[PDB]
């Protein structure tokens, strides 16, 4: 009640700063138009004005409120004269997929039909799963981004193709690197480069930059091919034999590791598998991201997470052999960010980039099946009956106990996380029977994980001491602005601490960079 | 709650316009030889936007939750126009481009002086010039008839007869001379010189013409003698008739009523008087009370008559006299062209006016009034007269026209439209979409106090007040020119 | 020595069929107190045929002046060829002898070479380097002469044909279930009590109408597909006008073809069909089929059927002549100023029936296995000509014809990039060894870019008479070779030959990929009758609705 008056004005001191830069540099001669950025800025001021004009009159507000977008639409469309059409139909197909990202209805997890909703629950939620799915068939132009020009674009070799993954050995760009490598294990629900999207924002040239030899495991789009593979599989034949990986490139058994959301929960997996079976210690040091190793707190995931409704699915997957990605793409959205138009479209703007906003939701939408054990035991395993906290879960005949690892972990996690909630992940860190520190990050599941140092654009709690409950542990914890990228750099080299080798080049291998696995669309484009 | 209501009857009758066009389409590939060759999706697109946005309101940072979803659904508008234009060819974008425009900025206070001196007009009239940076005869005035006579004032139309029998009086019209007189001849379906010939009504029309730089000196009492008068006996000279039944809109019956006054201050023709809008007490202007002061008066005046004719765009940016629910949605769903444009149409071409006697002595001196030295009276005036105002009127104010009504001294009688300046007068019977107040009974208030309202167009009670013999149908002569003339015509911007 | 043989073989025949007329014409004094053309007339020309071989063989004999004898002879033998047939239509009525009169017309300029432009020899000259661009020209005063004799015939004409859609061709019953701009959509109403499960879904070729699959009850492929037990669809496509000028090849496959797929879902709910297309509709059955693969679409055509399907252009037969730069440049910038491609125009370019044995087989078999000549239905579907899209026939002619994307991978529906590997659609090819418009190695080389079962049959005849081979007619034979081969010629030597239809073997091959039968379904009201309006618009027409 005012505070929005006084940041709607600094957005707009920015873009008038904008504006006069524009035209300086347009003097020095002799992308979207600040016109079209303006026609926007235009509505949020206005409409701001009139509510506070009201603060029959019902109608008036309505007319007057209608006045206000048709100001929109001509002001925005007038704007995109001189914008060719390829580049504008780009504007179009994005500005489409972000009003339907927006809407809770578009979900099943948000959906107020499904939260309203035995049997009939699931014969009624298939009806809101077709339904949906059919709105996003047609709904999804082409020619959005390819990999390995617009994303994904990190210099690299593919070491290793395996049938589960592509391990992918990034260039040096150092004269010298640490001893000990980096391996990044993403989530196979969604495509990795989300940690390799462009080189401001690409966490794996930041690691690059900072000395340290990166691999990344690139998972398969599993196919039908693939049905049999379960999560014990992607633990041992993904991220153990992608450690037998980085050992034969590299001749060093013993890697830093890096996890991501499910992803780091297989990389847990593998450690604790290792130390069951009292395997010489390969993971030096473990950072995990917004990992779930205890889902009592499913978050919204949650309204799936029933006996008839988990039944159903694991029906569905056993006989389509796999789960499709295009029917998880309607089921929840993995990137939520409060204000993602503020703060990736409109300051990405002002900053002269290229609206990450559209990146963010290219990754989205790239999205990815799921084996059908694999989701079954995702499900039913580690979401309902939470084997791994009971001390239940197997893999491959392998009783897991987390206590056993005594690698030190780093748990870093978002406060506004709604795929993991970070309470639920400072659970899962006293599971670990070796050091332990937490981290919590400021902004939500993917914008607080990937904020490069150069952005300074949030900040992260963190907090030494031990303490019995997460909301004793924040209470304790103390503010640092900025990345906390440096802070996990600082855990990684604090404990080595290993005298410099001499940077790693990758060999030619099987094929570039990015490889041929990411590049797998469930949706051709 | 109502409005939910309203808003449901109007997407049904959406609904069965879609179901009407795919039928037609249907039925269209039956017939379609191998030698020869607005969509309802675009107006769901704003009816989505309209009900969706009233749930948002129902519902309620938390001002900051509502601002987040009414631009989700602005661009949920903007993104289904865009695509419901896909077939449209990109001529017929450019015109709802053009006409949008129009009623955005017309409905924008601060593009209206009187809404929002000398300077800020300038630079108002600036913007309406770099914004400019239908057809008469073929799309509006299309009504039949014949040019009978013309003077250096108007061009006198007698429209052709659609009946066997018309009456034996004359009907003619006197429009306002601040715009052009079609918008009483739109479209045969809203047309009221078209519905005035059906009921057996000899009509004749008074087309003032464009003011030049050569009308400098003409003057509100050359428009009564010269203009209202001299078009008497124009009309008696193609009828034989010295008896006519009056007609005026605006400033058009306020220049009959002091014609009938001169006629009889002097002793010396109109059978009835039918005054729409009608000003003949100044006391409630309106908004454009901001103009009537000395010092704003006197700049005007010498601005008028050193550039011998004040600019009509000037004019137009100075107030407006104009409607997305009931000419737009309404007149789309009816089948017809949407009735909206042709009123920006008009209302954007506008005329010249010489107007300083219109200033002082109607706006401030509200006479005591003289037409060319001869005191008016309209008590002398013993001619029924009908006042038809509108209850929305931003331009004449109905109290101000109906404490005008008791100046003459014969049979008065009070209407009270249900719409605006222009809207409550142009209603056809056909249409049935507004009604009106009446009160046999003799304050502005009292009168509608006890007025009872009945619905329906007017123009039945109207055309029962003037023929409460028949003569074979009049033929017009072939005069001059056809039908819509050359006077109107002329455009201030090309 | 054969020949004899063969005519007296014939001889025999006709002799019993003047005892049937006799009988027949006795038996119909009979019925009194209130058609078939006279054997003599057949008989007449039969005895051409006899003495004309009698007298080569006696002058080829004499040969172990002369030639004028030959001469002299042959026109006494053409001059009793003249009176014995005006004698023989004696009784005749007159308007029979004008409908005898207008088929031999047509079938005497159907045989004639420099008749068409695709046969023509002087186009022929102009082709072999003694032209370029002047060739245009050189083939516009060609088309245009040959198009002005078809107009002078034609307008003389001032009736309409004996042969009626609905009553005498295409007359299987059915409802018109579908319209769209594009076509209508048929289903045939059920003969058995019992149907597959699996509906049937026909893409005829959009150069003619579609009827030649629908000739008459005991030559019907549809009703012989019916009485099989499968719910049979057919596509009828509309004879474009100028207002189908910007219709494209990519719409016939995704508004043509997938939309009918729609249709068929939407009349029996089954989301998978047995695909059958016909020359050029098979290309857009195989493009429709990469289409849906090619974005990763569930996958809708069970078993596809290709009759004399073209996916690789390298061996376009005698309609090769056009394909050269200059003439499909001028010819797409005559279809962008006409806005369509005048089928009437294309009446005059090739032919599409080229049958070696019209007349013996077609015309004179036929009348004597007491059926009205058949030769007679063929030459009014070959002359019930059909325009063809601006846009769409200049994407078949450079596109297809003259890049030949398809094999290349270039070929884009919509901007969707086709594949023909990514399909795993099981593929039969029908094709036809005496074929001039497709030929059987060319549609050969096509089978091999599927990505599934591909299988390949050989019929034992031309274009149209190895195609619409009745099982009950019992004529020609086809070879099958279920092995997989490197050539051509390497199939057709390992392959077996069998007598007879071979539309057996396509309903096995479609029977052996297919659940359990359904009750037969009665297709619903509609919107027309069974053959539809889009079939019977004409582009000559006498008369007017």
């Amino acid at each position: 009640y005012g505070p929005l008056f006084e940041a709607l004005a600094h957005y707009n001191d920015k873009l008038l700063a904008m504006a006069k830069a524009q035209t300086e540099r347009t003097a020095q001669a002799l992308q979207q138009p600040w016109q079209l950025i303006q026609a926007q800025m235009n509505w949020w001021q206005d409409q701001l004005k009139l509510m506070q004009h009201t603060l029959q009159p019902i109608y008036d507000y309505l007319k007057q409120s209608y006045l206000l977008t048709a100001r929109h639409l001509l002001a925005s469309v007038d704007a995109l004269e001189g914008v060719p059409q390829k580049s504008r139909e780009r504007l179009r197909f994005f500005t489409r997929q972000y009003v339907n990202a927006m809407a809770p209805s578009n979900f099943l997890a948000t959906n107020p039909e499904l939260l309203k909703l035995g049997q009939n629950l699931v014969r009624g939620l298939a009806l809101l799963a077709e339904d949906l799915e059919r709105s996003a068939d047609q709904l999804n132009d082409e020619s959005a981004f390819e990999l390995g020009r617009d994303l994904a674009l990190t210099p690299g070799r593919v070491v290793q193709r395996t049938e589960l993954y592509e391990l992918i050995q990034y260039s040096p760009t150092t004269e010298t690197v640490g001893k000990t490598p980096v391996l990044i294990v993403p989530p196979f629900i969604n495509k990795y480069y989300i940690m390799d999207m462009r080189p401001q924002n690409s966490l794996v040239a930041w690691l690059v930059a900072q000395g340290q030899t990166v691999f990344m495991i690139s998972w398969r789009n599993p196919g039908v091919a693939q049905a049999q593979i379960d999560l014990d599989d992607y633990v041992v034949d993904g991220v153990i034999a992608a450690l037998d990986g980085v050992e034969a490139a590299t001749g060093e058994r013993e890697v830093h590791g890096i996890g991501y959301c499910i992803g780091g929960t297989a990389l847990s997996l593998a450690m604790g598998w290792l130390a069951a079976r009292r395997q010489k210690q390969r993971v030096r040091t473990a950072t995990l991201f917004t990992t779930l190793l205890d889902f009592s707190q499913p978050g919204e995931l949650g309204i799936f997470i029933h006996e008839p409704i988990i039944a159903a699915l694991e029906a569905q997957n056993e006989a389509k052999g796999i789960m499709d990605g295009r029917q998880l793409a309607v089921s929840f959205s993995l990137l939520r960010e409060n204000s993602l138009y503020w703060n990736y479209y409109i300051d990405s703007y002002l900053k002269g980039q290229s609206p990450v906003a559209f990146d963010l939701l290219h990754w989205n939408s790239d999205s990815t099946n799921v084996a059908g054990k694999t989701h079954n035991s995702l499900l039913r395993r580690l979401y309902l009956e939470n084997q791994l906290v009971k001390g239940e879960l197997k893999i491959r005949n392998t009783r897991i106990d987390l206590g056993k690892v005594k690698t030190p972990v780093l748990l870093v996690s978002a406060v506004d996380d709604h795929i993991a909630l970070w309470q639920g992940t400072w659970q899962g860190m006293k599971l670990f029977g070796g050091e332990q520190r937490f981290l919590l990050a400021e902004s939500g599941h993917i914008a607080g994980i990937i904020n490069p140092p150069a952005a300074n654009k949030y900040g992260f709690w963190h907090n030494g001491a031990e303490a019995e409950s997460p909301e004793s542990w924040l209470a304790g914890a103390t503010h640092q602005g900025g990345s906390w990228w440096p802070e996990m750099m600082g855990f990684i080299q604090n404990r080595d601490e290993s005298e410099p080798v001499p940077a790693r080049v990758p060999e030619e291998g099987l094929a570039p960079a990015p490889g041929h696995y990411v590049k797998v669309r469930l949706n051709p484009v």
